[PDB]
């Protein structure tokens, strides 16, 4: 049977690694934390069950595969509380598209739109503090708005996935999690207290596995007088969406820090 973290990239083939889904294969339940972009070949047969998939929060990239997933798993899709609707009807999904277009552009294209509802009776709504016995380890929700409203972070023992309130790590540099619109206020509280948490490794949904000092990095970032400005040294194809995503987190940072 599956046991054990893995950590697999399920971005676009253009950069697989843009994006990290992680699964916690316990003696008792074995838990998924995001679902990749839609456009991902990610493959996770390695997989002979999977009860549970935990959303940190409802933007395109990260909710991909649900359709797909849910079809050959018999798992029930955790969301934030008061946002199940966007995932199971096409009005839902319309606005969620609409949100994503406005504000990736190309990058919209690249990761992919949602195309299929998913059914009602599969997503179960949280408060974002729930705790769950993995079967010889331990998981707990987190609500940590600031970056979306429906936002939620997961510690598994003393292992912490942050999606995209912590920060994104690439190639040695950190890279804001801000793009519009965010709320600052709540943002920085999410990330405080995340920081407060001590955990010994993070999981960054943009990056992999960090050190937990990156969070710290990433507030002393948001805490900056001057202008961000970030330089990634990568290329091609991957490095192009990189530096797209990079302008579209910037202007969100620059805009929020205005509110
Ligand atoms: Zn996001
Ligand atoms: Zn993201």
């Amino acid at each position: 049977p599956c046991r054990g973290l893995h950590s697999i990239p399920a971005g676009p083939v253009e950069f697989p690694e843009i994006a990290t889904v992680y699964v916690m294969c316990g003696e008792k339940l074995t838990v998924m934390i995001d679902a990749g972009v839609s456009n991902s070949i990610a493959d996770f047969s390695f997989l002979d069950k999977l009860d549970y998939i935990v959303l940190t929060h409802l933007h395109i990239d990260h909710i991909g595969l649900l359709p797909e997933l849910l079809q050959v798993y018999k798992a029930k899709v955790l969301v934030k509380s008061g946002f199940k609707k966007y995932l199971t009807s096409e009005d839902g999904l319309k606005k969620l598209n609409e949100s994503a277009e406005k504000v990736l552009g190309d990058l919209y294209y690249v990761y992919g739109g949602l195309e299929k509802k998913l059914d009602q009776d599969k997503v179960i709504e949280v408060e974002g503090n729930e705790e769950f016995d993995l079967g010889g380890y331990r998981m707990r929700l987190i609500y940590t708005p600031g970056h979306a409203r429906h936002h939620m972070s997961v510690l598994v023992d003393d292992f912490l996935f942050t999606g995209d309130s912590a920060g994104a790590y690439f190639n040695g540099v950190v890279i804001p999690t801000t793009p519009p619109v965010i709320d600052y206020k709540m943002y920085m509280e999410s990330l405080k207290r995340q920081i407060e948490l001590k955990p010994k490794v993070v999981g960054f949904a943009h990056g992999g596995l960090v050190s937990p000092k990156i969070m710290e990095e990433h507030l002393k970032q948001m805490l900056s007088k001057e202008e961000i400005q970030i330089n990634v040294d990568i290329g091609g194809v991957a490095g192009e969406i990189l530096r797209k995503q990079i302008e579209v987190n910037l202007r969100g940072l620059r805009e929020s820090k205005k509110s």
